[PDB]
Protein backbone atom coordinates (compact mmCIF):
# COMPACT_ATOMS: atom_id res chain seq x y z
CA UNK A 1 0.00 0.00 0.00
CA UNK A 2 2.48 2.67 1.31
CA UNK A 3 5.29 0.43 -0.18
CA UNK A 4 3.72 0.69 -3.72
CA UNK A 5 3.38 4.53 -3.21
CA UNK A 6 7.26 4.70 -3.16
CA UNK A 7 7.11 4.17 -7.00
CA UNK A 8 4.75 7.18 -7.59
CA UNK A 9 6.41 9.33 -10.36
CA UNK A 10 5.23 12.89 -11.31
CA UNK A 11 3.74 13.46 -14.84
CA UNK A 12 6.71 15.86 -15.52
CA UNK A 13 9.24 12.92 -15.60
CA UNK A 14 7.21 10.99 -18.27
CA UNK A 15 7.18 14.21 -20.43
CA UNK A 16 11.05 13.93 -20.63
CA UNK A 17 10.95 10.55 -22.55
CA UNK A 18 7.48 10.63 -24.28
CA UNK A 19 6.40 12.40 -27.53
CA UNK A 20 4.47 15.74 -27.28
CA UNK A 21 1.09 13.83 -26.97
CA UNK A 22 2.49 12.17 -23.74
CA UNK A 23 1.26 8.73 -25.06
CA UNK A 24 2.44 5.97 -22.61
CA UNK A 25 1.85 3.00 -24.98
CA UNK A 26 3.28 1.24 -28.09
CA UNK A 27 3.38 3.51 -31.21
CA UNK A 28 2.62 2.15 -34.76
CA UNK A 29 5.43 2.94 -37.29
CA UNK A 30 3.45 2.46 -40.56
CA UNK A 31 4.94 3.75 -42.69
CA UNK A 32 8.31 2.90 -40.99
CA UNK A 33 9.62 6.54 -41.43
CA UNK A 34 6.89 8.07 -39.12
CA UNK A 35 8.15 10.16 -36.14
CA UNK A 36 7.17 8.80 -32.67
CA UNK A 37 4.42 11.51 -32.45
CA UNK A 38 3.10 10.54 -35.96
CA UNK A 39 3.32 6.79 -35.01
CA UNK A 40 1.27 7.46 -31.80
CA UNK A 41 -1.55 8.97 -33.99
CA UNK A 42 -1.12 5.93 -36.36
CA UNK A 43 -1.60 3.57 -33.31
CA UNK A 44 -4.83 5.45 -32.31
CA UNK A 45 -6.08 5.08 -35.96
CA UNK A 46 -5.05 1.34 -36.02
CA UNK A 47 -7.32 0.76 -32.94
CA UNK A 48 -10.27 3.02 -34.04
CA UNK A 49 -10.30 1.63 -37.66
CA UNK A 50 -11.07 -1.88 -36.21
CA UNK A 51 -14.26 -0.69 -34.35
CA UNK A 52 -16.81 -0.07 -37.22
CA UNK A 53 -17.56 3.46 -35.81
CA UNK A 54 -20.52 5.31 -37.45
CA UNK A 55 -21.60 8.93 -36.75
CA UNK A 56 -23.78 9.33 -33.59
CA UNK A 57 -22.42 6.15 -31.92
CA UNK A 58 -20.90 6.36 -28.38
CA UNK A 59 -17.27 5.16 -27.98
CA UNK A 60 -16.10 4.17 -24.45
CA UNK A 61 -12.34 4.68 -23.86
CA UNK A 62 -11.32 2.56 -20.81
CA UNK A 63 -8.09 4.26 -19.61
CA UNK A 64 -8.52 7.45 -21.70
CA UNK A 65 -5.07 8.92 -20.75
CA UNK A 66 -4.60 12.57 -21.90
CA UNK A 67 -7.68 12.29 -24.23
CA UNK A 68 -5.82 11.85 -27.59
CA UNK A 69 -7.87 8.71 -28.58
CA UNK A 70 -11.27 10.29 -27.67
CA UNK A 71 -10.49 13.57 -29.54
CA UNK A 72 -9.34 11.58 -32.65
CA UNK A 73 -12.60 9.51 -32.49
CA UNK A 74 -14.84 12.65 -32.33
CA UNK A 75 -12.87 14.37 -35.17
CA UNK A 76 -12.56 11.34 -37.56
CA UNK A 77 -15.87 9.46 -36.85
CA UNK A 78 -18.28 12.19 -35.49
CA UNK A 79 -19.09 10.00 -32.40
CA UNK A 80 -20.03 10.74 -28.75
CA UNK A 81 -17.25 9.70 -26.28
CA UNK A 82 -17.07 8.56 -22.63
CA UNK A 83 -13.60 8.24 -21.02
CA UNK A 84 -12.71 6.36 -17.80
CA UNK A 85 -9.49 7.34 -15.90
CA UNK A 86 -8.34 6.93 -12.25
CA UNK A 87 -5.82 9.87 -12.60
CA UNK A 88 -7.15 13.29 -11.33
CA UNK A 89 -4.57 15.11 -13.60
CA UNK A 90 -5.66 13.07 -16.72
CA UNK A 91 -9.40 13.67 -15.86
CA UNK A 92 -8.78 17.50 -15.79
CA UNK A 93 -6.74 17.49 -19.07
CA UNK A 94 -9.35 15.23 -20.83
CA UNK A 95 -12.23 17.59 -19.82
CA UNK A 96 -10.32 20.55 -21.39
CA UNK A 97 -9.24 18.54 -24.52
CA UNK A 98 -12.89 17.44 -25.13
CA UNK A 99 -14.40 20.91 -24.34
CA UNK A 100 -11.90 22.43 -26.89
CA UNK A 101 -13.34 20.29 -29.79
CA UNK A 102 -15.72 22.15 -32.18
CA UNK A 103 -18.64 19.60 -32.01
CA UNK A 104 -22.22 19.13 -30.66
CA UNK A 105 -21.40 15.43 -29.86
CA UNK A 106 -21.58 14.40 -26.15
CA UNK A 107 -18.14 14.24 -24.42
CA UNK A 108 -17.82 12.86 -20.84
CA UNK A 109 -14.78 11.88 -18.68
CA UNK A 110 -15.36 9.92 -15.41
CA UNK A 111 -12.86 9.40 -12.54
CA UNK A 112 -13.78 5.69 -12.06
CA UNK A 113 -12.95 2.07 -13.00
CA UNK A 114 -14.96 -0.04 -15.51
CA UNK A 115 -16.25 -2.09 -12.46
CA UNK A 116 -18.66 0.83 -11.61
CA UNK A 117 -19.51 1.71 -15.28
CA UNK A 118 -22.96 0.47 -16.52
CA UNK A 119 -24.09 2.84 -19.35
CA UNK A 120 -24.94 1.56 -22.87
CA UNK A 121 -22.12 2.28 -25.42
CA UNK A 122 -21.67 1.16 -29.08
CA UNK A 123 -17.89 0.41 -29.15
CA UNK A 124 -15.00 0.13 -26.62
CA UNK A 125 -11.26 0.96 -26.92
CA UNK A 126 -8.66 0.25 -24.18
CA UNK A 127 -4.95 1.01 -24.91
CA UNK A 128 -2.43 -0.30 -22.28
CA UNK A 129 -4.89 0.82 -19.54
CA UNK A 130 -2.80 -0.59 -16.64
CA UNK A 131 -5.13 0.84 -13.90
CA UNK A 132 -8.13 -0.98 -15.59
CA UNK A 133 -6.61 -4.10 -17.31
CA UNK A 134 -3.60 -4.76 -14.97
CA UNK A 135 -5.45 -6.28 -11.92
CA UNK A 136 -6.98 -9.50 -13.43
CA UNK A 137 -10.80 -9.83 -12.74
CA UNK A 138 -10.95 -10.70 -16.49
CA UNK A 139 -14.27 -12.66 -16.34
CA UNK A 140 -16.01 -9.55 -14.85
CA UNK A 141 -14.22 -7.21 -17.36
CA UNK A 142 -15.26 -9.12 -20.54
CA UNK A 143 -18.83 -9.73 -19.16
CA UNK A 144 -19.24 -5.96 -18.45
CA UNK A 145 -17.88 -5.02 -21.94
CA UNK A 146 -20.15 -7.63 -23.67
CA UNK A 147 -23.29 -6.55 -21.71
CA UNK A 148 -22.95 -2.70 -22.22
CA UNK A 149 -22.65 -3.03 -26.06
CA UNK A 150 -25.38 -3.58 -28.68
CA UNK A 151 -25.70 -6.70 -30.93
CA UNK A 152 -23.05 -5.31 -33.41
CA UNK A 153 -20.61 -4.25 -30.60
CA UNK A 154 -16.80 -4.40 -31.04
CA UNK A 155 -13.89 -3.75 -28.63
CA UNK A 156 -10.10 -3.46 -29.03
CA UNK A 157 -7.75 -4.08 -26.08
CA UNK A 158 -4.05 -3.27 -26.62
CA UNK A 159 -1.96 -4.80 -23.78
CA UNK A 160 1.63 -5.73 -22.96
CA UNK A 161 1.70 -9.55 -22.46
CA UNK A 162 3.99 -12.26 -21.03
CA UNK A 163 4.01 -15.99 -21.91
CA UNK A 164 2.85 -18.77 -19.50
CA UNK A 165 5.88 -20.25 -17.62
CA UNK A 166 5.34 -23.52 -19.63
CA UNK A 167 5.82 -21.59 -22.95
CA UNK A 168 8.84 -19.64 -21.51
CA UNK A 169 10.46 -22.98 -20.40
CA UNK A 170 10.49 -24.04 -24.14
CA UNK A 171 13.21 -21.35 -24.87
CA UNK A 172 15.38 -22.92 -22.09
CA UNK A 173 15.29 -22.46 -18.29
CA UNK A 174 18.09 -19.77 -18.11
CA UNK A 175 16.10 -17.21 -20.19
CA UNK A 176 12.74 -18.25 -18.55
CA UNK A 177 13.89 -17.45 -14.93
CA UNK A 178 15.66 -14.23 -16.14
CA UNK A 179 12.45 -13.05 -17.95
CA UNK A 180 10.25 -14.02 -14.91
CA UNK A 181 12.47 -11.85 -12.60
CA UNK A 182 12.31 -8.90 -15.10
CA UNK A 183 8.46 -9.20 -15.19
CA UNK A 184 8.41 -9.15 -11.32
CA UNK A 185 10.46 -5.86 -11.52
CA UNK A 186 7.94 -4.37 -14.04
CA UNK A 187 4.89 -5.14 -11.78
CA UNK A 188 6.76 -4.04 -8.56
CA UNK A 189 8.56 -0.76 -9.55
CA UNK A 190 6.94 0.43 -12.89
CA UNK A 191 3.27 -0.81 -12.68
CA UNK A 192 3.05 -1.57 -8.92
CA UNK A 193 0.67 -4.43 -7.89
CA UNK A 194 0.24 -5.24 -11.61
CA UNK A 195 -0.37 -8.65 -13.24
CA UNK A 196 0.87 -8.91 -16.89
CA UNK A 197 -1.66 -11.11 -18.79
CA UNK A 198 -0.84 -13.55 -21.66
CA UNK A 199 -2.36 -13.24 -25.17
CA UNK A 200 -4.03 -16.66 -24.46
CA UNK A 201 -5.74 -15.17 -21.31
CA UNK A 202 -6.89 -12.07 -23.31
CA UNK A 203 -8.34 -14.35 -26.05
CA UNK A 204 -9.92 -17.10 -23.85
CA UNK A 205 -11.57 -14.65 -21.34
CA UNK A 206 -13.10 -12.79 -24.35
CA UNK A 207 -14.42 -16.07 -25.87
CA UNK A 208 -15.90 -17.16 -22.46
CA UNK A 209 -17.90 -13.84 -22.38
CA UNK A 210 -19.33 -14.70 -25.88
CA UNK A 211 -16.96 -12.65 -28.14
CA UNK A 212 -15.57 -13.78 -31.52
CA UNK A 213 -11.75 -13.23 -31.30
CA UNK A 214 -9.77 -13.13 -34.58
CA UNK A 215 -5.96 -13.62 -34.62
CA UNK A 216 -4.41 -11.00 -32.27
CA UNK A 217 -2.03 -8.44 -33.89
CA UNK A 218 1.51 -8.54 -32.40
CA UNK A 219 3.01 -4.99 -32.06
CA UNK A 220 6.43 -6.45 -30.91
CA UNK A 221 8.58 -4.75 -33.64
CA UNK A 222 6.74 -1.40 -33.07
CA UNK A 223 7.30 -1.58 -29.25
CA UNK A 224 11.06 -2.23 -29.87
CA UNK A 225 11.16 1.03 -31.96
CA UNK A 226 9.00 2.90 -29.33
CA UNK A 227 11.20 1.74 -26.36
CA UNK A 228 14.47 2.57 -28.28
CA UNK A 229 13.22 6.20 -28.84
CA UNK A 230 11.87 6.48 -25.20
CA UNK A 231 15.22 5.15 -23.80
CA UNK A 232 17.35 7.39 -26.13
CA UNK A 233 15.13 10.45 -25.24
CA UNK A 234 15.27 9.82 -21.41
CA UNK A 235 19.12 9.37 -21.61
CA UNK A 236 19.38 12.71 -23.57
CA UNK A 237 17.33 14.42 -20.73
CA UNK A 238 19.23 12.63 -17.86
CA UNK A 239 20.18 15.87 -15.95
CA UNK A 240 16.60 17.30 -16.37
CA UNK A 241 15.05 13.90 -15.35
CA UNK A 242 17.30 13.54 -12.21
CA UNK A 243 16.52 17.21 -11.20
CA UNK A 244 12.70 16.50 -11.41
CA UNK A 245 12.96 13.09 -9.56
CA UNK A 246 16.30 11.37 -8.57
CA UNK A 247 19.21 9.23 -9.96
CA UNK A 248 17.19 6.26 -8.52
CA UNK A 249 14.03 7.04 -10.62
CA UNK A 250 16.20 7.77 -13.76
CA UNK A 251 18.07 4.40 -13.38
CA UNK A 252 14.72 2.58 -12.71
CA UNK A 253 13.14 3.86 -16.00
CA UNK A 254 16.36 3.35 -18.08
CA UNK A 255 16.32 -0.29 -16.73
CA UNK A 256 12.60 -0.62 -17.70
CA UNK A 257 13.05 0.91 -21.23
CA UNK A 258 16.38 -0.83 -22.14
CA UNK A 259 15.15 -4.06 -20.41
CA UNK A 260 11.78 -4.20 -22.27
CA UNK A 261 13.54 -3.47 -25.64
CA UNK A 262 15.91 -6.43 -24.89
CA UNK A 263 13.19 -9.02 -23.95
CA UNK A 264 10.95 -7.84 -26.87
CA UNK A 265 13.95 -8.35 -29.28
CA UNK A 266 14.48 -11.83 -27.64
CA UNK A 267 10.70 -12.58 -28.11
CA UNK A 268 10.18 -13.26 -24.32
CA UNK A 269 7.61 -10.37 -24.09
CA UNK A 270 4.93 -9.27 -26.60
CA UNK A 271 2.27 -6.56 -27.08
CA UNK A 272 -1.14 -7.77 -28.39
CA UNK A 273 -3.90 -5.71 -30.06
CA UNK A 274 -6.90 -8.08 -29.57
CA UNK A 275 -10.25 -7.44 -31.35
CA UNK A 276 -13.48 -8.67 -29.65
CA UNK A 277 -16.55 -8.98 -31.94
CA UNK A 278 -20.11 -9.53 -30.63
CA UNK A 279 -22.12 -12.22 -32.50
CA UNK A 280 -24.04 -9.54 -34.52
CA UNK A 281 -20.87 -7.53 -35.49
CA UNK A 282 -20.84 -6.35 -39.17
CA UNK A 283 -18.70 -8.64 -41.46
C1 LIG B 1 -2.16 -4.62 -18.49
C2 LIG B 1 -0.78 -4.43 -17.85
C3 LIG B 1 -0.45 -5.23 -16.77
C4 LIG B 1 0.79 -5.10 -16.15
C5 LIG B 1 1.70 -4.16 -16.62
C6 LIG B 1 1.38 -3.36 -17.70
C7 LIG B 1 0.14 -3.49 -18.32
S1 LIG B 1 -0.21 -2.40 -19.73
N1 LIG B 1 1.05 -1.28 -19.95
O1 LIG B 1 -1.49 -1.73 -19.46
O2 LIG B 1 -0.45 -3.16 -20.96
Amino acid sequence: EDIQAHYDVSDDFFALFQDPTRTYSCAYFEPPELTLEEAQYAKVDLNLDKLDLKPGMTLLDIGCGWGTTMRRAVERFDVNVIGLTLSKNQHARCEQVLASIDTNRSRQVLLQGWEDFAEPVDRIVSIEAFEHFGHENYDDFFKRCFNIMPADGRMTVQSSVSYHPYEMAARGKKLSFETARFIKFIVTEIFPGGRLPSTEMMVEHGEKAGFTVPEPLSLRPHYIKTLRIWGDTLQSNKDKAIEVTSEEVYNRYMKYLRGCEHYFTDEMLDCSLVTYLKPGAAA
